[PDB]
Formats: C-alpha cells, sequence, structure tokens
C-alpha cells in the first residue's frame, strides 16, 4: 500500500524524517474530523496520516469540505510530506494542494498540523487554529492535535 | 517606534491578533541569536519581535547571516506579521522575505517561530528546527523558543 512520500530526491530522504514518519504509523488507520462555522456556511475537515482523506478527490491527506454542496478542497497531499520535531511536538506538512485563486493569490495550498505532546492519549483533539474558509481569510491552514507520540 | 504590522486590511486586523501582539510586548526590546553549521559554512540567525533585526537590511524581524562574508538574508519582515495561539503555544509568522532564487522556487521567504510555553522563563532557547541554509534544503524556516508568555 502507499504511504507518505517525503519531500526530496528519492533516496536523499533524511534518515531522521523517516524515523519520525515511522513513529507515527500507529495513527495511519485513524481518521480525524472537525466541523466549523454555522449554517449555511459550515465546513468540515478530514485529516489522515499518510492515507487517503477524501471521498472524491484523491491523494489528499487533508481535505476541506463545503457542507452546503459537498465540494472537496484538497488542502494538502501526502505525496509531498515534510515532518519536523521540536522540543515537545512534531510538525507535519502536506504540500501540493489546490491553488487559492483569490485574495490569497494563486500559490498552492499546504496543510500544517501541529502534533503536541499529551501523555494521556494516543491521538485526539484535532481542531483548526488558522484557516482560509468563508469569512476566515488567513491564507494559511494550521491544525493542532494531541498525541503521546509527539512526546520527547 | 515601529511595531509589527498585522496582515489583513487596515482596521480589519482582528482584536484577537492585536491581543496576542500586546501580550508579547515584554519581548520587544530583546534579541535572540543562534549560530549553526561549521566553518567555513557557519550561518547565524537573529530574531526580534516587532523590532529591526538586521544590521544592514531593514524591516526584517528575522535574518540569516552568512558568516563567511557577512551577507544578510531576510527570512521575514515584521511589517507582514501573522500570529496564532494554539493549545499551549503561540506561532509568530513574518512574511515578505527575500525570494528563493534556487531549487526552492522563487516564492518569498517566510519566518515561522514556534513559541512553546515554559513557566520557568520569560524567553530563551531560540533554536532553528527547519532551514534553507547551505546543504540543509528544507525550503522552510521553522524556529522554536521557550516563553512563559505562551502559557495557557
Ligand atoms: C503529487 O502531489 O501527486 C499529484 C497528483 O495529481 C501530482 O500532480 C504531483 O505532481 C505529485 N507531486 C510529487 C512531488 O510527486
Ligand atoms: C514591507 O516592507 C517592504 C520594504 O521594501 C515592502 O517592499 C513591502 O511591500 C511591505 N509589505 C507591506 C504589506 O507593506
Amino acid at each position: 500500500e502507499k504511504t507518505c512520500d517525503l519531500v526530496g530526491e528519492k533516496g536523499k530522504e533524511s534518515e531522521k524524517e523517516l524515523a519520525l514518519l515511522k513513529r507515527l504509523t500507529p495513527l495511519f488507520q485513524k481518521s480525524f474530523e472537525s466541523t466549523v462555522g454555522q449554517s449555511p456556511d459550515m465546513y468540515s475537515y478530514v485529516f489522515r496520516v499518510c492515507r487517503e482523506a477524501g471521498q472524491h478527490s484523491s491523494g489528499a491527506g487533508l481535505v476541506q469540505i463545503q457542507k452546503s454542496n459537498g465540494k472537496e478542497t484538497v488542502v494538502g497531499r501526502f505525496n509531498e510530506t515534510q515532518i519536523f520535531q521540536g522540543s515537545n511536538w512534531i510538525m507535519l506538512i502536506y504540500k501540493g494542494g489546490d491553488e487559492y485563486d483569490n485574495h490569497c493569490g494563486r500559490e498552492q495550498r499546504r496543510a500544517v498540523v501541529m502534533i503536541s505532546c499529551n501523555r494521556h492519549t494516543l491521538a485526539d483533539n484535532f481542531n483548526p487554529v488558522s484557516e482560509e474558509r468563508g469569512k476566515v481569510q488567513d491564507c494559511f491552514y494550521l491544525f493542532e492535535m494531541d498525541s503521546s507520540l509527539a512526546c520527547s
């Protein structure tokens, strides 16, 4: 089966990153969702680690769904993954998402997920911090979530 | 004196963001440095919160200095600031940095600083987690630091 493909020349992939990637495997089969806003402008976010996250769109690790019409916006693809480790957290990044084409310009979207250390849970509390959705215009997608895996 | 200029309109800056900004004022007159790599390829990083960080450049909140010749690269300007608050951390973003004229593309550089909560210190432990420097080619600048200000 397919997994996350690190950003770099096939092989040049830092041993370090690959170590982090492996550390996250227990989350692979899991799925994280979050719904924000109020009707008719409610949006939903589905996040998966190195797995398909959308129903329709393919290759997405994080998708934004407009509930009023079910349209899926790819925020990041797991075939362009970057992963870093800070003091007591891990930052996961999915690049190559659908382009803005609005006040944000036309660069591609990327998904940034802050995985904070929480010794009391495998993985939960997934929620958006910064978004580009409706009235919210950050031109940036930042998500946070808890996991004992990110504990150093 | 010149402070950070939030990204957005002009009087459409979010109270929320302006709230975080004021929250960080105690660090305005501080300076943070970090030196990495080995000679002849040592690079130095200087970071300031809403204050000038360069010695030759201007409008920069975070600069990358090549020590073999003193050339100052601006990674982010505090006139294009974005700030977000997570569960127990604050993320400061400086946009509008010199453009990548290499393998990274030609988009402008941006400075991303992870400010984690540490009740035992006002501010310290400024360190680079991700960089575009020398043979390190992340095409991303991620920094981390400790500060009780980011608490709660
Ligand atoms: C990856 O993102 O998959 C999409 C699928 O459409 C391609 O368009 C990209 O070129 C792929 N990027 C890389 C670096 O493999
Ligand atoms: C920030 O200052 C630089 C200085 O050259 C300028 O080019 C840039 O347009 C400014 N950005 C904003 C949003 O004012």
